[PDB]
């Protein structure tokens, strides 16, 4: 079984990389780069540099799209610059990788990877869906050929985090997210309804410091910036959410989550634009195209998370 | 076990009465009257007249509130006048009951009934929540004293029917619905996500005509107006939804539905005003105050529905 991450790297996005590389059930083929937490290019610089630091410079980083499906440009919002920092990695200084982005676009890498690995391929996007929307656009065959998609984004049964009805990764490109959900590809949405139950504090990051490694000190320094940002943006939690890693955890082990079979859409037109919600049209259709996560085994996920990442940090 | 309906009577609302009176597990104590499908008073005229027609003039009809929690007045919207008719009963001519509404308000009847029957009481509102909001307002003890509330209204995982995010009964008084959901009373929401899976066509109403009774001919004539309205307002279904009856069916037999334990709210302030949605604040609280219906045994419900109502129609 073989894994592609699609990342706006990104603090939680590197924790997804760390969980992936700490997990022996998947071979991480490549990291597709996208935008949001940080500018698209910055996403690639970080991906390369971090994959190197953890001891896996075989991870080939491809180059996705800079702006949204229906926008001309993109700037990083100052809110996301406060949370993930300016570099998008806390503000942790880390040497640039001398490796660089692959020649082909990430759009084509996905399409190619689908035709190579078929149902062994698992695509886990924890940034905007912009990339796989363009992939499904150019090559709609993907739907049936791909093994499974397992995204982080949206909020079904709960308030979003950007506004009352939309979540960040969906907010940045709703139209793309709609195309994906409607596509009929075997998607598993892991939204806020499950990720806001996840938590880690300095109790957990102090364990990474105890390993005394280049990687251990990095991940600790990084997520401590992320927690101190959360201390002001959401003091009602105490630490930080484990959003993007959980998507990867469910990709490897779908029993970590309890899903609700449901044909879905994303709202494009109304004043609820960017909301993840069931399509009424396909309610009575018994064949459910995707599944939204509603319950989660938080203590087992937190143990799986620390075991995998602390094991990887010991290796570098 | 003892039942109170809270009805904007109402085409589907009389089907709820019919299911209730056809069900031997509950004694229907009274029908609290409310507004929406038709003017509040008209709700009472119909309730009295219909309870008589089915062979149960012991059902005491009480008088709830005319307008919403936060409004001065109320008019019937022309959309609901098209669906349920002008009289609110198709346009089926039926003799007025010479019995009239009880002296006390329905607000007080509920509060009194809670203190009399305690945990044997089951309150099943398939109109606006306006009435039980005022009851919980005046007497908040109800929460813990009452057996269970089982409403019809809202839409959690799907588009509403008034707009993309709100359902009729919640739309008419959102602020009341919020008060109920937040109250912590043992509510079970049966919203569109489950009721739009229910269906009946002329195949089913022709069976009621075959019984040759006063009641059989009435219910057939009535729901055929309701289906011909649905033929224009929603030709994607073919017949009509069994919205309000299903709430009663789940009150008698909660195994007809698969619920999702979830602390809920109703949106009051935003441009999503009137939306039924989980409260994030109480997501990590393990104690779930109410449960939203997401799955349903449609063929068993449809059989239970016809068995009970055709049995009752044979009696008149
Ligand atoms: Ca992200
Ligand atoms: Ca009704």
């Amino acid at each position: 079984k073989k894994l592609i991450l699609d990342l706006d790297t990104g603090v939680d996005d590197t924790l997804a990389i760390s969980y992936a590389l700490g997990s022996p059930e998947m071979e991480l083929i490549g990291i597709t780069g996208t935008y949001g937490n940080v500018l698209m290019e910055q996403g690639v610089r970080n991906a390369l540099a971090i994959t190197d630091l953890l001891g896996h410079p075989e991870v080939k980083v491809y180059k996705g799209l800079s702006h949204a499906s229906t926008k001309d440009s993109f700037e990083v919002l100052p809110i996301s610059a406060f949370i993930h920092g300016d570099n998008g990695i806390g503000d942790v200084e880390i040497p640039d990788s001398p490796r660089k982005a692959e020649d082909e676009s990430a759009v084509d890498f996905i399409i190619d990877s689908v035709k190579k690995y078929g149902k062994d391929l698992v695509y886990v996007p924890t940034g905007p869906m912009t990339n796989i929307a363009a992939a499904l656009k150019k090559a709609p065959e993907i739907k049936d050929e791909i093994g499974k998609i397992v995204l982080m984004g949206g909020a079904l049964t709960i308030h979003g985090n950007v506004n009352a009805w939309t979540e960040a990764n969906i907010s940045q490109d709703p139209d793309a997210a709609d195309i994906l959900f409607r596509s009929g590809a075997p998607v598993t949405m892991i939204g806020l309804d499950v990720t806001l139950q996840t938590l880690l504090t300095y109790k957990e990051t102090k364990q990474w410091r105890d390993l005394n490694t280049k990687a251990g000190k990095f991940l600790a320094d990084m997520t401590d910036f992320y927690i101190k940002a959360y201390e002001t943006t959401a003091p009602h939690l105490g630490g930080c959410g484990l959003h993007d890693p959980l998507a990867v955890a469910v990709a490897v082990d779908p029993t970590l989550v309890t899903t609700l079979p449901i044909n879905m859409q994303v709202d494009v037109e109304g004043p609820t634009r960017g909301r993840t919600i069931g399509d009424v049209t396909r309610l009575n259709d018994p064949v459910k195209t995707m599944q939204v996560a509603v319950g989660v085994d938080v203590p087992r996920f937190l143990n799986e998370f620390m075991t995998r990442i602390s094991g990887l940090a010991k290796i570098a």
